[PDB]
């Protein structure tokens, strides 16, 4: 009967995660309010490595035209395929994203992102008056990354267009559906047109490293390529830069000991990964055959969701779980996920991160210039985001 998602669109969580983890079962039904289709929900840690490292619940499967599903429309351009990252390693390219998104993407790339966030934060320091860290560092670093590393330098306006597609497709709610359909429409429209343009540009952006790799990649495969990047790479970093510079700003001790002593920077980035939340669904999985977690039956077809929120915020898992705690040395967090689907893109995303983390630690007196409660949120996004955020020393 509990419909899904839980409309907990600022930071603060659906207590709805708590009552489930507490409840007698370890996965517990709900029903999609978007689609109407009943789905299983995780909210334990025990449980959701159990079910994401169990390669018999498939990603492709539970994002495939068809299936079971929490989203309202589908996430893809009608008549494309949608499965773009298992269709480049399909096309044998596992190589080619280790060299684009690993450790020595990371290594090219992390002079620049650094030296960015610094200019960006002193040039705000520079001013009179309050700012908009959204507008004014998020937007510009995440911009500045997506061009840079993913898809090849973008125009401004190109740049607003593909935001907008990724704000209007990737949503529960706001806009109708034929919109968040045309909204995917344009974006592969974007890269059919554009896309080998962008991977032709000089740099070593992943969408060229793809376009010019050895297997012929169609235009539409390309096209999927630049899709991908865009959904998963621009709001992900958007909206987390942002709720994790919201947790820096809120948590000033914390701040000041990073000052103090640079070197527990990591830790601070890898407690934002576990605290600050971001996605309002959840990642999800299709049992392949019938299956059992804990003790539930799984027929084949059905579709489970783990809330990494709810996972990240598991007691049982983190000693004090809603305690902003740099450093508290408990298990590995969810926030990148679990198992063979372990976020790709998470050394560049701890790359900026810990570029943004080190740029405020070097300037404490940031802070907000309206109180938590005062700030905006995009309603309905998958990755939650702030309309702004207003800020001051
Ligand atoms: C910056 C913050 C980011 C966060 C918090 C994040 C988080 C995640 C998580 C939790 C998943 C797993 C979803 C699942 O289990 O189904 C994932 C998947 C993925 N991420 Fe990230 N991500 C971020 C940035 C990026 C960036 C910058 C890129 C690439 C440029 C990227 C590329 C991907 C891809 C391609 C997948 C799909 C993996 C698969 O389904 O096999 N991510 N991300
Ligand atoms: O590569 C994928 N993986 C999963 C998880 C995901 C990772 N990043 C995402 C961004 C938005 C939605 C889902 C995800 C998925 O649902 N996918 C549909 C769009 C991208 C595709
Ligand atoms: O809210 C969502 N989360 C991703 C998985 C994910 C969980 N946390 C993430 C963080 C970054 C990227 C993807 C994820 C997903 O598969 N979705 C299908 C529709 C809703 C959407
Ligand atoms: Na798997």
């Amino acid at each position: 009967t509990l419909t899904y998602p839980f409309h907990d669109w600022s930071q603060e969580l659906s207590p709805r995660y708590a009552q489930l983890r507490a409840s007698d079962a370890p996965v517990c039904p709900v029903v999609s309010e978007g689609t109407g289709d009943p789905l299983w929900l995780v909210t334990r840690y025990a449980t959701a490595v159990k079910l994401l490292e169990d390669s018999r619940f498939s990603s492709e499967a539970a994002q495939a035209s068809g299936a079971p599903r929490q989203e309202p429309v589908e996430l893809r351009a009608p008549g494309t395929r949608g499965d773009a990252i298992a269709m480049l390693r399909e096309a044998g390219l596992r190589s080619v994203l280790a060299d684009g998104l690993g450790p020595r993407a990371v290594r090219r790339h992390q002079g620049w992102i650094n030296d960015l966030a610094e200019t960006l934060m002193s040039e705000l320091a520079s001013r009179e008056g309050t700012f908009d860290l959204a507008a004014d560092f998020v937007e510009p670093l995440s911009s500045a990354l997506v061009s840079r590393t993913l898809l090849g330098e973008l125009s401004a306006d190109e740049r607003d267009l593909l935001a907008h597609c990724a704000d209007t497709g990737l949503r529960f709610c706001g806009v109708t559906h034929e919109e968040q359909v045309h909204a995917f429409t344009q974006m592969h429209e974007f890269f059919l047109e554009h896309a080998r343009r962008l991977a032709g540009t000089p740099g070593e952006h992943l969408l060229k490293l793809i376009a010019e790799a050895p297997v012929p990649l169609s235009d539409e495969a390309l096209a999927e390529a630049g899709s991908l990047l865009v959904v998963a790479g621009f709001p992900t970093s958007s909206g987390f830069l942002c709720g994790a510079l919201l947790t820096l700003l809120r948590h000033p001790d914390a701040v000041q000991e990073l000052h103090a002593h640079p070197e527990r920077v990591p830790s601070a980035v890898e407690e934002l990964l576990r605290y600050t939340p971001l996605a309002t669904g959840s990642a999800k999985r299709m049992a392949t055959e019938d299956l059992e977690i804990d003790g539930v039956r799984i027929k084949a077809g059905e579709v489970v969701m783990v809330s990494l929120e709810a996972v990240n915020h598991d007691p049982d898992a983190f000693e004090d779980p809603d305690v902003f705690r740099p450093g508290r040395e408990g298990p590995m967090h969810f926030g990148f996920g679990r198992g063979r689907h372990f976020c790709p893109g998470n050394r560049l995303a701890r790359c900026v991160i810990e570029a943004t983390v080190r740029a405020v630690a070097r300037r404490p007196g940031l802070r907000l210039a309206v109180a938590p409660e005062e700030i905006s949120w995009h309603e309905g996004l998958f990755f939650r985001r702030p309309r702004a955020i207003p800020a001051t020393w």
